[PDB]
């Protein structure tokens, strides 16, 4: 009894209304849990990987979309063997898996339309992969998840009617999904399968085009607020899988990441839970909570903010300080500007290290830099509960 | 002598086939390689593929007298280097890999993973895994060379050195400047040969940008530059480096449809555009080739509207006539203007970007002039494609912001 009925929508598991409060991917399922969401998003697996994600949903009481993953090479759309194929994959699990009561809903492809091009072919496959599914599974939603597209909307609407709902990847400003998706053919249901912080492309940046990275406390305001305005306040859309629910290198190590790094070489952080991870107990909880992060109010280099464009004398001394509203400990990094960075790829290296990381007890810190250049000066703000507060200034070492 | 060697050079390395030196003159992927071969190309480079997948590349690169870089899909669920499961798994698929192509003749390397050291986390058991399946390749197939694959990353080629001496070179992916691919290459403790597996022109981090914060894109004539540039100081000029794999060969929307797309775009709706190869294929043809060009494509010195360039933050009244013109070396050239939004749907820890949305309609001119109005207050680009009649298309594009 997984339903989506006219109200916007409402979704119902058994009689009993649900609202989607979904991570992207299967990081710290074990703090997602504890911070009041109820679900998880993949992109694939086979059999065996659906069952260990059906088991992790399963110790955690949270449902699953389930992805399939589809082609991008949108010649395979025309070719027989191609679908004989993904037709025997999509059987087997939907007959595998149509009553494990973990599952919620299958995701039939992940932005297929950004493909080679943009066919019918591939529309009328993923319509026939949901008749395929619904025909075996009478227990789970089907969807397919598209990028934040007016064309893919109006695609959905005039090819895939056998959908339950249509997942929305929205990375950068949010203020107009609503507005898209009322305007677009699509009527039914949506759910927003990725969505974030500001990007580095919607900030201030630096002179030298550093972009200027929000502290712990800003992103806590931001995630709660597209959350609040976006999300839980649209009466189409069903819920949410928030990104990224984990670390990974993007631009800075700290940019989109609800997490901390953990095991990077001398670097003395664990993967501690951030301000950002506070921001959706509370949105998802509806509740306040009993430990919040230290609030990191600003940072600066001899007195200067990221916005200020600090630039430093090689050789000399500056000082660093982080304003914070006292058991505290500060560990300070300084990398390189990212230079390396994801160009039609994901996956970025870290930014090289100067010096060595510096750990304090009071919020000040002094150093030297000899090497003239574009820098970037981290700090962490560990209190003794598990969250850590962060904060950077971007800043140039000159002759 | 037979088969793919690598041998100590007097000054660096050199790769020979069959006992012919040879360099490794790529490109990324399997678009347009009838294009690629008529302009020089002995390479591509793939990232993974089954055995019927592979079959299929290796008789492309037959019927393109071309070799074949192929990869082989590795983890980034670092855990599954401690699992005997995955690596049961991984050695069955290599072993059988190995026996079915040892003596294809279309295959010059095996590239074990891609960017491995960023998956969860960079460890010995990941790296010690691609050396134990380096030694089942080379066990089996006596003629290919076997290779990595990392990031512009001095970690990851101090981690080959250490844990995987069985390569006979790594591939370097390497987005950005590149002056520096030689002194991280040499101050880091892997001594061998290399190969730049992926690399291009300009990134939109490296541009200048408006005040509005768009990034300036260079001009078709620009890319040119940059490509031959790149290619002459950093790839062939470095001894220790036996050939590179060029991006993008094709076209994908990457902040705008141009940016690193070294052909324009095909069957997209109301753009009559069909995929035609741009002065950035040129460039490679003239660089792979070391021979002067028959044809060569028009070239574009600067594009304006009301006579301001890119740099000058170009700014239109709403609902205001403006006139682009596209300044182009005289040599019957047609002109394709279209205007986009500018992008704020951008890759972010995720690799495909929907195209901006057009505002209004596409023009074909005769004359290198256009003129329009913008209604909508807001953020926008002009874009400009410069036809000749013998299949190359030249690029400019102006950003500009329509205020109140």
């Amino acid at each position: 009894g997984i339903v989506i009925e006219k109200a916007g929508y409402k979704l119902s598991i058994d009689g009993r209304e649900t609202y989607i409060k979904g991570v992207g991917g299967t990081y710290r399922l074990d703090i997602a849990a504890q911070s009041g969401a109820n679900a998880f998003r993949t992109w694939g697996g086979n059999v065996e990987e659906i069952k260990k994600n059906l088991a992790l949903a399963s110790e955690h009481n949270m449902y699953v979309m389930q992805g399939i993953g589809m082609t991008k090479d949108s010649i395979r759309y025309y070719d027989d063997e191609y679908k004989n194929k993904m037709r025997e994959e999509v059987r087997l699990l939907a007959e595998t898996f149509k009553n494990d009561t973990s599952l919620l809903a299958w995701g039939i492809g992940n932005e297929i339309e950004l493909g080679n091009a943009n066919i019918a072919a591939a529309w009328n496959f993923v319509e026939e992969l949901a008749q395929l599914i619904k025909s075996i599974d009478k227990r789970h939603l089907v969807s397919t998840v598209i990028s934040y597209n007016p064309s893919a909307l109006d695609s959905v609407a005039k090819y895939a009617p056998s959908l339950d709902y249509v997942g929305i990847n929205v990375y950068g400003p949010m203020g107009e999904v609503q507005a898209v998706v009322d305007r677009s053919d699509y009527k039914g249901a949506f759910m927003i399968t990725e969505w974030g912080p500001t990007g580095w492309w919607e900030t201030a940046s630096t002179e030298w085009k550093a972009p200027i990275e929000q502290t712990s406390e800003e992103k806590r305001q931001v995630y709660e607020e597209r959350y609040t305005q976006y999300i839980s306040a649209n009466t189409r859309c069903l819920g949410s899988f928030v990104f990224l629910w984990g670390q990974k290198e993007e631009r800075t190590p700290t940019w989109f990441s609800m997490f901390v790094e953990d095991k990077v070489d001398s670097l003395p952080l664990k993967g501690e839970k951030t301000p950002m991870v506070e921001a959706m107990q509370r949105v998802w909880t509806g509740k306040e909570l009993d430990e919040t992060a230290p609030i990191v109010r600003g940072m600066t280099i001899d007195g200067k903010s990221a916005i200020d464009n600090v630039r430093i004398k090689a050789g000399t001394l500056f000082k660093a300080e982080v304003s914070v509203t006292d058991s505290l400990a500060y560990v300070w990094e300084v990398l390189k500007e990212a230079t390396v960075l994801g160009f039609g790829g994901s996956y970025e290296p870290r930014p090289e290290r100067m010096g060595d990381v510096a750990v304090s007890d009071k919020n000040v810190y002094e150093t030297m830099i000899k090497v003239p250049g574009e820098y970037r000066l981290y700090v962490y703000v560990l209190d003794n509960t598990g969250f850590v507060s962060t904060a950077n200034i971007p800043f140039q070492v000159i002759d």
